[PDB]
């Protein structure tokens, strides 16, 4: 009997630019971080604010359910080891910096 596990993920993806290089983002990814454990934004309002990916942005960063195959390895790598309620330190993959977080996961 063969499984198959969907995972239930959000993020917030930023992009270096010329404005902001490879350390500034990582920076401010954790600034975003802190914020969100601080209390002083929500995962979903930062995503909303924040992250360059258009696709999950206005949803709050929520990418809905899927394989994990479907993801970028390193995004991949960084899932897999996040507990309930847990946000990721920032995670280098093929599209930039992102914040992860594991929503849930199922048998489907």
């Amino acid at each position: 009997a063969i499984s198959v596990t969907e995972v239930h993920a959000r993020h917030i993806l930023l992009k270096p630019s010329p404005i902001m290089n490879d350390q500034q983002a990582r920076l401010k990814l954790e600034e975003i971080a802190a914020d969100i454990k601080s209390g002083k934004t929500t995962f979903a309002a930062a995503a909303k604010e924040y992250s360059q990916d258009p696709g999950s942005a206005n949803q709050g960063g929520d990418l809905g359910w899927a394989t994990p195959d479907i993801f970028d390895p390193a995004f991949r790598d960084a899932l897999t080891k996040l507990h309930k309620g847990q946000i990721s330190a920032p995670v280098h993959s093929s599209f930039g910096w992102h914040l992860i977080e594991l929503l849930d996961t199922r048998k489907v």
